Formats: structure tokens, sequence, C-alpha cells
């Protein structure tokens, strides 16, 4: 498994990422596409990556570099590759590729699928933070989304959460 940074200059790969993104998330759950293009090539601490299994593109992951830690914004593999082991294989190498602490957001365990996602991440070495986190909306006027953060690496919720939340809301979500 291999991660490779991508620009919109990489026509085939970028379109692959973009199709898979739109098919994986509801429209309210990612930024406007024209903007996503802009972040990709314009924003230096924003990283858009295609995931390979050799030379087979199987996924994408986008993340932000915040010097102390990394924030995973979106992460998806190709749904044709279902029940094939790629989720685990990808998460495994993601922790090799990114060595500073890794932060992501998960849905709160209300539905069965939410509960499964959390145990999946916990099985693979992420700690669940029970802080009252909300994802600010991508589109002005859509809802703030109740979520939890999950962390892999040496960050303690008690000491670090407030500073991380603040970094996320202002830089990723453009609050204030």
């Amino acid at each position: 498994i291999r991660f490779q940074p991508i620009t919109t200059s990489d026509v085939q790969h970028y379109k692959f990422m973009e199709e898979l993104l739109v098919e994986s998330f509801p429209p309210e759950e990612y930024r406007e596409l024209e903007h996503l293009r802009e972040y990709t090539d314009r924003i230096g601490n924003f990283h858009n990556n295609i995931i390979f299994d050799d030379d087979l593109p199987i996924g994408f992951i986008t993340y932000w570099d915040f010097d102390e830690f990394y924030y995973v914004e979106h992460f998806a593999t190709n749904p044709a590759l279902r029940n094939g082991g790629y989720g685990k294989r990808t998460l495994e190498h993601l922790c090799e590729f990114l060595k500073r602490p890794i932060v992501l957001e998960v849905e709160r365990p209300v539905e069965e699928m939410a509960k499964r996602r959390i145990n999946f991440y916990q099985r693979h070495g992420f700690t669940l933070w029970e802080k009252d986190y909300y994802q600010p909306p991508y589109k002005e006027g859509d809802d703030f989304l109740p979520m939890y953060l999950m962390v892999h690496g040496n960050l303690d919720a008690e000491k670090d959460y407030e500073g991380i939340r603040h970094k996320l809301h202002t830089i990723v979500y453009g609050v204030k």
C-alpha cells in the first residue's frame, strides 16, 4: 500500500479521487468541489493523496499538517473492493506514513454502523475522545454535526482537546 500526494495536475488521479469522494459522502459532508480543487493546489499544509495497492488506485485520503499532529479530513476506499481487507491494510500503513499523532472525526455511537466504525478504529490503535465535539458545517447554514474525535499517538484529551478543536474549527472549517 502506498500514498501519493496528488495535484489537480494529475488529471486521472484527481478525477478518481473526486468521483469516489462524491460517491462516498453526502454533498453536505465535503466542501464545494471548486474549493476542494483550490485547497489541493493552493494550500501547502493541505494534502490530497491517492492510495495505491501497487499501481492499482484503491482509495484517497486527505489530511492537514498542523506541525504537532495530522488531521484526517476524508478517507475512503473503492466500494467495489468491499470486504477485501483494504480498510485494515490502509489504516496500518497510514500509521507508518504519518508518524506524528493523527486526529480524525467519527460519528457518535448512536447507530449500529457508528458503533462499528469506532470499534474498527479502536482495534487499530485509535483512542476515542469523549469530548462534546461538533463539526462546523461545510456549507453556511447546514448543521453543526455532533461527532467524536479519535486519536492515534501521544495526545491527551484532557490537555490537548481544546487546542486541537480550536485549530480544526478555524483552519479546516473556516469558523470565525
